[PDB]
This record gives structure tokens, sequence and C-alpha cells, in this order.
């Protein structure tokens, strides 16, 4: 029944930008929600402390990129596979937009250079504190800029 | 900077629903997205294995017993501190009618009885199709059915500086 259940995964490229679906709200808004496949599903996954580190400091910098005056972001999440996030927002920024906001975000992760910098790592302002790791995040974040950011159509993608 | 570091993680109960955020669309349209809290913060935390199987199951129930004629949920993704959920939807559903849809999909979850039942894990439907367990999944839904769904508030969970 679920979306991501009718594309074909072994035809995703990776790193790539895909938009899952589009929606329109009662009054005739545009909600988005795109896949940020980040791994090869099925050959390449990311670790669950990386991950967990990615989507703070992800979290942070596609807002910084992208929010403006058509952008909304509402919800930067992990996949459960592991192998990418989900972004849903409000707008409809195409493929490109995202991908040119993900490929400066991965600099900015290089950016971070210690995890010690990193300021709501504690009991207080997140769930599971010691669960990260910034050598993961950087090691992500220097095999999408290595590789580029490409896209997946869901008319290529088709399941028979 | 971001919502989620504004409020004390050592202040929530759980299991239980928090209304995170509420925004309105350009046309004045309503979205909502909601913390659904699994586990205490930093005291439990949810298998990477469960939490992607409860993943699947979870994203459709949650669906079955939402969606309706001023409801439409966006998207269910697991947070990286593994600890719950985060959903976002188009509409304006209390705290309450989120609980009772999630206790519900709990139930639903003990339903399903063997992992090989679960039509969609394989490769050309799931992303890391091998990184399931239906037995991690039937733990958090029996615990969180035995614990019962509580309410966080974001005003009893300011924090200081
Ligand atoms: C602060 S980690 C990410 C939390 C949430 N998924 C967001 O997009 O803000
Ligand atoms: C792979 S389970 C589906 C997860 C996706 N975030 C959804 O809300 O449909
Ligand atoms: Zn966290
Ligand atoms: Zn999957």
């Amino acid at each position: 029944l679920l979306d991501s259940f009718k594309v074909d995964h072994t035809k995703m490229n990776a790193p790539a930008v895909r938009i899952a679906k589009t929606m329109l709200t009662p009054k005739g808004d545009n909600i988005t929600v795109f896949d940020l496949r980040f791994c090869i599903p099925n050959k390449e996954i990311l670790s669950p402390k990386g991950i967990h580190t990615l989507e703070h400091l992800f979290a942070g910098f596609m807002r910084d990129h992208l929010n403006g005056d058509s952008i909304e972001i509402i919800d930067i999440s992990p996949m459960g596979c592991r192998t990418g996030f989900y972004m849903s927002l409000i707008g409809t920024p195409n493929e490109q937009k995202v991908s040119e906001a993900w490929l400066a975000s991965m600099q900015d992760v290089l950016g971070v250079q210690d995890q010690a910098s990193i300021p709501e790592l504690n009991i207080y302002q997140c769930g599971s504190y010691t669960e990260h790791s910034l050598e993961d995040a950087h090691e992500i974040a220097k095999n999408v800029i290595a590789r580029g950011i490409g896209v997946n159509k869901n008319e290529d993608l088709s399941l028979d």
C-alpha cells in the first residue's frame, strides 16, 4: 500500500534525489516529500550512530540552504533502512534545487571539526546523546561529495 | 536552533504523544508534526532492526486509523535517536486522537504473526531488506500497550540555559 513499496529499489541511483510525492492541502497549497537517497539500496547502508549525527547536522544545514519565501521545511528524518532521509516541505522546489542544497550541506558537515563542538549532545537536548559518530558523518559527507548527487524519477522506477 | 533542541528531554514521559509544531501554509491550511515518543529519553532505546520493521508496519497502520476527510498523513519516520517517530500531517488532530490511533496500531503490529508474511521485505521494495526484526517490533508493541500512551506538552518541557 505504502508509496515506497511501488518503486523498484534495484533501479535507484545513489547518492540521488527523488520526488517521492506531491500533495495539495484543502485550500490548494503544495506539499512535497523528497527521498534523499544516500546509499545504493541493499549494497550500502549508513551506521546507526552516523545517521543520527548526520540527522542533527543535516536537518539544520538543509534548512539554512533551503528555507525561504517559497519554501518551508516541515521535517527531515532518517529512513528505517538507513540508506537515506525523507524530507517533507511546503513548496515545490525541483530535484536540482534540493540536490544543490544537499551538496552545500555536506560541505557544512565537513566544516564541523569536533563532536565536542556540537552543543545539543547532552541528556537535556537529545534522546540518545551517546549514540553519535561525527567520524561516520564526515565519511558519509565526503563520499556524497566524491560521488556527486544524481536524480531518480518515479517514471523510471516502475515495478512489474 | 532546531525545535527539538528547545525542549527538556529529562522531563518527557513515554510512551507519549507531543505536538512538536504546527504550521500554516501560505493560504492558511494547517500542518502538524507529532513526536511519538516510544522510549524514555536516554534510559531506553529501540533496536535498529526493530525500529525498521516497526516503521513499515506503523506507517501503514497509522494511516489506516488516522487518514480521513480532514486528516492526511504526509510522512512517518523514525528518529535518529531511535526513541520514537515523527509524524507530519495535513490537519489538526489532538493528542488524544493520535494516541488512540497509535494504541490501535500497536495491536495491529501484534496481529502480524510471521516476518515472512510481510510482502515488501525484498530487494525490490525495501532498501535494506535483511535489516528487520518482527520480534523486536512485537516486543515494542507489547511494551507500549502495557505502559499506555501519555501526553507531553511543550509548556511543561521548558528548558533553561
Ligand atoms: C533535531 S534532529 C531532526 C528533528 C526533526 N526530524 C527535524 O526535522 O527538525
Ligand atoms: C518504508 S515505510 C514508509 C515510510 C515513509 N516515511 C512513509 O511515511 O510512508
Ligand atoms: Zn538526538
Ligand atoms: Zn525498508
